[PDB]
């Protein structure tokens, strides 16, 4: 690991200047002791430098995430569709890293805005760094890189006073949705549970284009990548999702984290749909086209291998902040496509990298380093940490042995592109009039979601449209909309008092595909690690001794509990104050506490009607929630919450209580809880 | 308009590249329809390349905030106090901008963070760009500049995980205060209502530190700058400004930037206190020491002149991002003073912007231009935008004829040092015992907040310490706490369950000071812009018509009014789903709407409850409530809210209604309806 050579230990020893010289940092020296400070002070000068000096850009787009180390294992030799050495035996390790996040906002925005998410998997694989930097979505809201900026321009904030962060609930996103109608598919996804995921573990990861699997005798085969999480597909509602982006901005990083050090490491499956060159057009659209994903009813995935993530980084900054990742980071075996938005990112993440490490030499950080050996005639550039021994770093040369040697198809495993490419044509800025179908795909994936689901998606719609000022943007908008469904355009015409257009029905259809819902996808398969708040009270001792006997019970299945209550005391792990139900996936009361829950209720400890209100928002955001211990009745009442409510839980015994309420967790939400339009 | 030699029009005309050559910028050249993307394609990579480098490092610290254009108006002549050329007549009109912020969170982290607020002020005075750069709170943190990156790296987030975002709330920050007895007279401030203004507006300013103000005759006096709010003084409740954001992460921006368009640009009396070179240690502190107020019983405030910001940028990134503040933006009639902490920002704010601009060109920016000539030798670098016709920039020259001359006291009107300034003694890195009394002024500050004020800063710290996973780190703050007051200690102790230390009365004292409290400032002296909610109902025309009668009365008194229903149409300005009481001042509900307060509401069109909690949470966190129409039980019975409560109106009369509400948004808070501990 080129990151153990780099690790700095300053457990123990004497303060130094960076070239080794012991000073002190606490006091500026001056000119008398009420004196001025003097110029000569180089300790001041050297320390305040590199605080002025720390920032660098931040990423152009993905600004806001967070990262994780793990490794990749192979469940087979795949010799048979690609030569990629990290594929070529049963069990081969290959060391990762991970960085998850969202897309529009800038550092420091909140974790859980509505948006897509990057997916960005790096292997230092032993014939170099291989990385897949995938998102959330399998598709994308445009069809050439060229449009990227236009995008990117009109979600993020309006640039005479930089409002809104994190946000497409504004004019100018919807403008561009409404006249660029690619938008379309990845919009539907966004709008859908899919733009505000529990987690990063409870997220899949998606390559989005087709790449190809190149074998060593030149055959290939088009791919799509998918990371399936282990961990089961999970969403926020959007009035938990605003209140947790105050209450808590780092939620999705702070998950991770812990998740990672409870040795509750995440995993994905690998997997690949693979198909022949032949099919680029068989399947109804184009497998170049980013808008389309291939239904799984046409092509299954094949698991490939498993990811996890179980290590922490050591420096944010450095390990996380200065990961620069590339899909030019390629390995023999693997080979692009022309999908014309993939062909453009191979530039721009190049050229990318000069203005985040400011200078030419970023994959000499140790987080972009390989764990092979490096041979080129790469020289010189601001940075350059490197000491080369060969004085002819030109090819050819006799004076340096003809090394480094050329590496090709059939020379020192290099890589190759799929010898069966070609081009034909005029050399055209010209659209495929096969990418001309932007909306066929939107009415799959919203036929696909179940009817709560459906309902979500369209009331995303209709709280972010109904902040659009243009009454002209927002008829674009349905005009759009009603060429996907003119039932979603009838719901989103009601919320913004505006009349949907006429059904267009050109690209209506009534068919569905399977993997693509989350309310659909059933129980989870673990609860390890999901949030049990239990709200108790220090007034009453048999409170205390109901949250130790209940916490017994739910840490044993790996449940994180988090006692609440007046003030912290043993046993206690948050008060009032600090607690909310963004911070839970399911809220317990110990009917010892009854009386906080009053209408009459009030302490100086806690904002008034507290304990109530976290119960309340679990209920009204569809959390598993119960009162344990004889007198669920009252409580229960104060809440409005009905006893015989599915996913409302009332027990005197707490073995009985634990069973009923983790079968509460897997389901997860109670989704019978959330109004539907007639 | 005062950068308008800059402008940009794109309102007409063909795409170009930068060099004014026609082009497109939607499809990339291509070999064939179907096929890669071509090198060639210049169209393609220029774009690209822009969109790759749009970004640059955020500010090492107050990475968040807004700006805004103005003018500085002069009171007076106050040649008789400073040869300041901007303050030299009465009327003088000298332009500005202003920079607002947090100061620890990143790029796009929440305005209604609790923290420190930013406060900068260019002055393009006629003798040179001259900057104040302020902040909300009049002491900082710490007593010597080469502390900073210690106070900035303990309260930014922890550096393996970056958690958490734009909070003190952490082991780290607190370990620091406790370990740095300095950091408590900041502190106790940013635990008030000081840390979560209401907005922009309704904040002062202050320098912070003792300047001079030198007179053309050589003389000086010390000052201190004091920017005091024309809006009056307000604040957010914690469980508010949590809330706020999640909901709205741009409030302040917002606020400022729609009091500017709608004509109420804020206005601040920018004063100073002004006192002889002889009391630099006669009040019972050193003048030099950052820590310390001069209390106004001492010193009064003289009003020199107006600060009005009524003009918004054009471009945020050119102007509001760009702006490059210095304290060594000085001009003749101020000088510096030996304050250790003002010393190194001399050094740092000149080498920061090295960073953020890349080079050293940065005073070229428009926004950082001077409004007069510029003549100097200064020469190269990269982005020069200068062609200097001067081949002689050496000093001294004949060949350019001794020109640039030099200035000096004597002759151009230069700037120069106050010439009583001395330094003796032996060159020490060593503190003024001077400085070492860390806990009379905190107390101070406390003994001069209202009991609620005085509550709201114990439940802050009641807050933020039980996060701090630590006993040792929350032990030593109660230690800490405890040297400025028993009672504080006492109360915070309880809520994180450990025993307060026995009383240490050394620096206890009884003293109190005027114009540091915010609940005691009185009722605000305008309520213009404030922000009043009307909850109505499309289900009843009746209810439409109360909101449109209310909206009229309202607006007449330039109350912002936003009619909320279920739907929008005309006359409703938000749906509920989009609606929350962190987005009003004052909530009305119109007697027609009371079906829609009930508990057994429901519709698809809105979150379970969403009208009632707008109601309850606007009660809960102080505002002004009522029932306008006469029929006020149902609404006020569902949230618990008494008739006869302070700030709960209920009137039939429209008039009699608006009367009374519009005292209690000058009122702005109700601060009975907070529990106090014993
Ligand atoms: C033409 C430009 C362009 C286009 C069409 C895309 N991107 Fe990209 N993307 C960038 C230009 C870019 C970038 C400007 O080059 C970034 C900023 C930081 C960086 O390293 O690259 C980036 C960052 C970035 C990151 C963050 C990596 C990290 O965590 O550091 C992810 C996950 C993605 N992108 C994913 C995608 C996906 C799945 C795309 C479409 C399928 C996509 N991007 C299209
Ligand atoms: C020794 C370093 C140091 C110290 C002791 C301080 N600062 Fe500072 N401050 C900086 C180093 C710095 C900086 C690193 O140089 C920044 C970052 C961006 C910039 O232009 O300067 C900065 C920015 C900055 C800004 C933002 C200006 C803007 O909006 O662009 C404000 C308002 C202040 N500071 C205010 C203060 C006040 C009131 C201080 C104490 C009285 C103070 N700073 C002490
Ligand atoms: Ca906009
Ligand atoms: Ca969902
Ligand atoms: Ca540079
Ligand atoms: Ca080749
Ligand atoms: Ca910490
Ligand atoms: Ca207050």
């Amino acid at each position: 690991s080129p990151l153990a050579a780099y690790e700095v230990d300053d457990s123990t020893g004497y303060l130094t200047s960076d070239v080794g010289g012991p000073i002190q940092d606490q006091t500026s020296l001056k000119a008398g002791i009420r004196g001025p400070t003097l110029l000569e002070d180089f300790m001041f000068r050297q320390k305040i430098q590199h605080f002025d000096h720390e920032r660098v850009p931040e990423r152009a787009v993905h600004a806001r995430g967070a990262g994780a180390h793990g490794t990749f294992t192979s469940y087979a030799d795949w010799s048979n569709i690609t030569a990629a050495s990290f594929l070529n035996a049963t069990g081969k390790q290959t060391p990762v890293f991970v960085r998850f996040s969202t897309v529009a906002g800038s550092r420091g925005s909140a974790d859980t805005a509505r948006d897509v998410h990057g997916f960005a998997t790096r292997f230092y694989t032993d014939e170099g760094n291989f990385d897949i930097v995938g998102n959330n979505i399998p598709v994308f809201f445009i069809q050439d890189a060229i449009q990227f900026p236009d995008l990117i321009h009109s979600v993020k904030p309006r640039p005479d006073n930089e409002i809104p962060q994190a946000a497409t609930a504004h004019d100018s996103a919807w403008d561009f949705f409404s006249q660029q109608p690619s938008t379309m598919h990845t919009l539907f996804w966004a709008m859908s549970g899919h733009g505000i995921p529990r987690s990063y573990r409870h997220m899949d990861g998606f390559g989005c284009h087709t790449f190809r699997f190149v074998k060593d005798d030149g055959s290939s085969k088009l791919i799509k990548w998918h990371f399936k999480s282990r961990q089961g597909k999970a969403s926020l509602v959007w009035e938990e999702a605003q209140v947790l982006s105050g209450k808590n901005a780092d939620f999705h990083r702070q998950d991770l984290w812990d998740a990672i050090e409870s040795g509750n490491g995440p995993e994905w499956d690998v997997c690949v749909q693979i198909v022949d060159e032949s099919q680029a057009q068989a399947f109804g659209f184009d497998l170049l086209d980013p808008t389309k994903i291939i239904p799984e009813e046409y092509a299954p995935l094949t698991k490939l291998g498993l990811l996890k993530l179980d290590r922490n980084p050591t420096n944010y900054f450095a390990e996380t902040e200065q990961v620069m990742f590339q899909p030019g980071h390629i390995v023999r075996g693997i080979d692009f496509t022309e999908d014309p938005l993939l062909q453009g990112r191979l530039f721009s993440y190049l050229d990318t990298q000069l203005n985040r490490n400011g200078g030419p030499n970023f994959e000499q950080l140790p987080i972009n380093m390989p764990r092979v050996p490096i041979h080129n005639n790469n020289r010189d550039g601001a940075g350059q940490m490197f000491i080369h021994r060969n004085k002819y770093p030109y090819t050819p040369n006799t004076l340096n042995s003809g090394y480094p040697r050329q590496a090709n198809q059939n020379a020192g495993r290099g890589f190759f592109t799929a010898p069966g490419r070609t081009a034909s044509g005029a050399l055209v800025r010209e659209v495929s009039p096969t990418f001309n179908d932007h909306w066929s795909q939107p009415r799959l994936f919203f036929n696909s979601l179940t009817p709560v689901e459906q309902q979500f998606l369209v009331n995303a719609m209709r709280f972010e449209i109904s902040l659009v000022k243009s009454e002209e943007v927002k008829k674009n908008v349905l005009t759009q909309l009603n060429r996907v469904s003119h039932d979603v355009a009838v719901r989103v015409a009601a919320a913004i008092g505006l009349g949907a257009p006429d059904a267009d029905d050109t690209y209506y259809h009534n068919n569905k595909t399977a993997g693509v819902s989350i309310v659909g996808s059933g129980p989870l398969p673990t609860i390890k690690t999901l949030r049990v708040g239990i709200l108790a009270t220090t007034s009453e001792s048999s409170a205390l001794d109901q949250a130790a006997q209940l916490r017994t019970r739910l840490e044993k299945d790996g449940l994180v509990v988090t006692v609440v209550a007046e003030t912290l005391r043993e046993g206690v792990d948050q008060t009032y104050s600090t607690a909310d139900a963004t911070g839970f996936d399911g809220v317990v009361v110990v009917d010892g506490a009854a009386a906080l829950f009053a209408s009459t209720a009030s302490s100086p400890l806690f904002p008034t009607g507290r304990p109530l209100q976290i119960f309340v928002d679990a209920y009204r955001w569809g959390k598993p929630v119960g009162v344990c211990g004889g007198k669920s009745s009252e409580v229960l009442d104060a809440a409005d919450v009905p006893e015989d409510g599915d996913g409302v839980y009332s027990e005197e015994s707490v073995d009985m209580f634990v069973e009923e309420f983790e079968k509460g967790l897997a389901t997860f939400r109670f989704t019978d809880r959330f109004a539907l339009d007639s």
